[PDB]
């Protein structure tokens, strides 16, 4: 039985010592520490090799991302990207520490406009009324002035019109993941998730791609160069086949909606996940999907039954940085070269 | 300047006065009562004396177009009751839910939901082929005649897509399901007969995404296209004479009718009852005053947020405003 | 089996039949539902005549208030009584619905003030700096005149006199109990919350009685008067009785902190209240006693084991008026006569 | 103006680095950045170069007072430890906090608090003599050992008030206790030792009533006044030079520090971390804008509010803040 017992600093500022003090500190400290070990009982379940038996069943994917022993979904809401964890996704998927992505519309645009045009820090308190006479755009306490949006019209149309031609006259079917490949590739700019998400052969699933400014230029632009289609099925599909052919999976989900229950439900297709850490600030009295514990997700098969899955409840903008520092920063080795 | 007062219980128990009272009772039960007022003047606009080839749509124009969006957990619940009385009296226009608000109506005519608690565990709830939905229960053989039902519909639409030059969408599909599931206790049965659209872009995101997976590899190639979705929920909000929202919940619900009421410059009359708050950037939790920034709610609208789970408020609200001019819609 | 039914509003507007369908609605409807059958519970048992050897057992306290089959503990946070909850309070007090009161001292002195001056409504996001310029102090959103406190002030300081005159020449020994019976009676208007609790000998408990407005009074009266003693061991000894010597009680509990640990810490010393609702907005994730959930007080025996305890995660402004008209207010004639 | 940048992890892992990167990342990783300037402005004033008989103390003034509340549950958790670090180092000058967290501390020192889980049954941990507080566990022992430690010292109260004129209050009590348990892992035997003084006006309120009240029975008598305990805390504010706030939660140590601030016409430094919201009109989960209004906070601060709970960012903000101010209080 572990004692409760808090960082003493009397000892000075141990920075790593603090961090792992946070294990016996109690409440959501205590839930930051158990996310710590699962994520790191992910990633060496990841390094471990695959034996013959593994790799045959594993290798029937035709994906081009060579297989490993622990396949990871990361998802976030799309206000993670307007924020500065933008750069700790980037990072993970950088260096192929992740193996799916899936996040909402604005999740892909802000990515890509960040290449364009920054987003600055303000309050939550300031005026929609006067911030529209400006024109400025509110997310929580940043904010995107609407030229922001000018640029990514500028930059993206070109861009629809040769999707366009190459549905119509090469028969390319697209769906949401190969759209978000495709930008990333035409952004082309080491600060972009999505540019490093194709590079590695990451997938990115987004089913509501149309809900968001990316929806907002589609529909512009079906007025003047009609009939783009994006289907869901097929990406449906190729989510379920990531989870089903997967030796082990580990999720790691931060906040609730769409990406939290998608990378969840791709995991049931295999009687649920191996390893899963939830870090969101929804709370389950209202029934939502968003806000339910991941024992309800049990219930379902999302979770295996004898997984040990941990949410930390907390804001992932102060969280994310300092789980990723005490796990996939530390064996950034094996993941290169 | 209006003075706070709760409601006198010397009077007995007049219920239309108890929640009257809520106005002045001060914190949510006042927004409650503001909520009651904005509601009430969407309905009063609609019902104004006062296009198909824009939208393509054939459903008659009003002089207020009203979306209503709802998390699907909202359906699981007994608000699906509530959903489902507005729709079959065509007192809204528009609906947007996710994928679990389409399939749970669906099947909930062909088996029950249960009551149960939020504390009960998943492995003996996974031992007994139960799944939880907060403090409900939906057994597993309620998808296995969900399935059964779902599987020769499946079947025709592939048929008519390849065939018929049929080109599905999600808002199509759910149309479809409505009329197949023929039964007068589901909302989208109501929702085809009335001519309401249903978007819902993330629609294989539940058991109907499940469902649609397994059967293409028993007869693959059906498409769901969410381009003409987004054209179709637009134009909605782009060629109305007025709008309002009424969202229950926060996600993919609340941005996709905000958003097409952006393409208008803002809607003008907007009510809000979810239980998600601000501090963490998000869209859910954005007080409408965020939305009022981007120009999804004009700037003279008095929008109305209700901080409560929705499973108490809905149904008080509806009591108060579209239960009450029912002979209008009648 | 119960199965998820909502009210059908083809039925029309049939508002009793609309309260009894929270039951089978789901979510917090459903513990709205779980409230009224445990408040409804306590009040039949409450109304249970005593038997001789309970009535024996019960007697055993000096209080002028007649002892029932059922000891009812009513606690509310100070805003609650700023709203017009403190309506609803009142009634209950007024009829005898309740045998113990808690609040924190914002829930004595405003109700007291209420009697002077208004409350006004207002709005959350009123700027603090204009309010202050204009004299208006802002409680959520609501709005409180300075002017109300001065009013306060006239009426308090001759009453505090009294009360330090016959400290020191009557022998009194004052508690918070015993000083907000003086204030009920002092107020003598039948608007207020403690002019009808001390009519009818239900005691105020208040262990920081201090901490608002009335310690402003005392704190500047002390400088002209000193020597002002308010006891709170007294009063933890009679609140403590009050649950020790009852034949069964109940807990009705809106909000957090003190008002909801004191009331479960004095059925704490009976091993456990036999019914308890809360309603309040707090979660459990921050370890915080105002946000655990009734669970946690079983562990500790603030609730018998064999009880069945209800949380209703809802502002108590919306959800208490009408748990209030489905118990209480159907059972008025009983109170009466 | 600032534009949104993370940390970046190509730099590899520097700790400071990672912190100071919060300001920029947004969210509440913005306000946590924010709380680190506004908590260095107060210790930075505190420092700047510079009675008793008015305030009744013999602490002696600085150039800013420093009023740090935290609730019980904090002195549960490990937080126990930072908050001993700062009260050791004489680094705030007073302490609020309700009973659990005075008693818990004292506790600490005869017995451990061991890790559980938020979902472990009450009726199961009842029979087994174990309490729980959160994710966190006490068996019953600890508090026979408290019973047993703590009686004599309430039988040597009675006697001084009886016989030596002693007029107990709660801070009074507390700088006792503090004594009393000799141990340099207490918060409260540093406060007294440093002179600190501890308010908790519903100092009942917990196991060190249990044990008041029973001791009453054996021996009749002790009065905790909280008049006088009023008094010391309101002339710690009036006779400042300069005053900020740091409060850990909400409810009495919250309202009981702005109100003390109030009588100055206001805090010039505030920083708050909690977890609850506005939405429920509650004093806990009002911002610090709704204290301005008041005169709690003056206009001119710049009040800083965290949403997150704090057993994981206050041991942050010490590590940036005073932890690293260290020589100036040595
Ligand atoms: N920047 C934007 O927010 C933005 C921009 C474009 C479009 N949209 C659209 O809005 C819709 C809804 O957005 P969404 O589903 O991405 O999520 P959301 O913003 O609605 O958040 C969903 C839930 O996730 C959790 N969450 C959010 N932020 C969190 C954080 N910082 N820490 C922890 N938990 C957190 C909360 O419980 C929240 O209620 C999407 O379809 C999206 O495309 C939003
Ligand atoms: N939960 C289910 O029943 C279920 C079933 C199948 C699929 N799914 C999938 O889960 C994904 C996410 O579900 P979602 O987007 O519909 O919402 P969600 O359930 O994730 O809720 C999102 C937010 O809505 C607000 N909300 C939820 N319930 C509320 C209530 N009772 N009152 C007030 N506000 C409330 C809360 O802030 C919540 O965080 C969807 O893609 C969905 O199809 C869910
Ligand atoms: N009007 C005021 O708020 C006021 C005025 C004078 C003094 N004070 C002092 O402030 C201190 C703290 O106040 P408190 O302990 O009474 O409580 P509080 O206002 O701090 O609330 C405590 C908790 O109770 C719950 N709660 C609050 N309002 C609720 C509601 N409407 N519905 C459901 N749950 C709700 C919430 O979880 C909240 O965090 C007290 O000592 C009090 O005397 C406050
Ligand atoms: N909980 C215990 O350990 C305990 C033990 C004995 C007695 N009690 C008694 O319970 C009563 C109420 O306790 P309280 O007033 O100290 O506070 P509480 O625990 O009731 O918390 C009040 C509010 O503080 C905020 N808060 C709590 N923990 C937080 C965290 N980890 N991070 C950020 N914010 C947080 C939350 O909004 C919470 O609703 C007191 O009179 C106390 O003596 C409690």
């Amino acid at each position: 039985s572990t004692q409760v017992r808090g960082y003493d600093f009397n000892r000075g500022v141990n920075y790593r010592a603090l961090l792992e003090a946070f294990g016996t500190t109690g409440f959501q400290a205590t839930n930051f520490g158990r996310a710590v070990q699962q994520v790191n009982a992910m990633i060496e379940k990841k390094l471990e090799p695959l034996s013959q038996d593994e790799d045959q069943h594993a290798d029937l994917t035709q994906s081009r991302r060579p297989l490993t022993s622990c396949t990871i979904f990361l998802g976030y809401t799309s206000n993670l990207i307007s924020s500065g964890i933008r750069e700790t996704i980037r990072y993970l998927v950088q260096h192929n520490m992740v193996d799916v992505l899936v996040t909402t519309a604005g999740g892909v645009e802000e990515d890509l406009i960040k290449c364009l045009a920054p987003t600055y820090l303000g309050e939550f308190s300031l005026r929609g009324k006067e911030l529209r006479e400006n024109g400025i755009n509110r997310i929580g306490n940043l904010l995107v002035p609407n030229e922001n949006y000018c640029k990514f019209e500028d930059w993206l149309m070109p861009i629809l019109d040769q999707m366009v031609m190459e549905q119509n006259t090469e028969g390319v079917k697209w769906t949401p993941s190969k759209m978000i490949a495709r930008l990333g590739k035409e952004i082309n700019n080491p600060e972009s998730v999505y540019y490093w998400a194709q590079k590695n052969h990451i997938p990115v699933f987004s089913p509501a791609l149309t809900d968001g400014s990316l929806g907002d230029m589609i529909f512009f632009h079906s007025y003047k160069n009609p009939g783009l289609v994006l289907d869901i099925v097929e990406d449906l599909r190729l989510i379920n086949t990531q989870a089903i052919f997967a030796k082990c999976t580990g999720m790691i989900i931060l906040g609730g909606g769409v990406v939290k229950h998608h990378i969840a439900n791709a995991n049931l297709m295999r009687n649920g996940a191996d390893y899963a850490v939830y870090i969101n600030t929804a709370q389950e009295f209202d029934g939502s999907d968003s806000g339910a514990r991941p024992d309800e997700a049990v219930s379902w098969g999302k979770i295996r039954v004898d997984a040990q899955p941990v949410k930390v409840y907390a804001d992932a903008s102060l969280v994310f940085p300092l789980l990723v520092a005490e796990t996939f920063a530390q064996k950034m080795d094996a993941f290169m070269h």
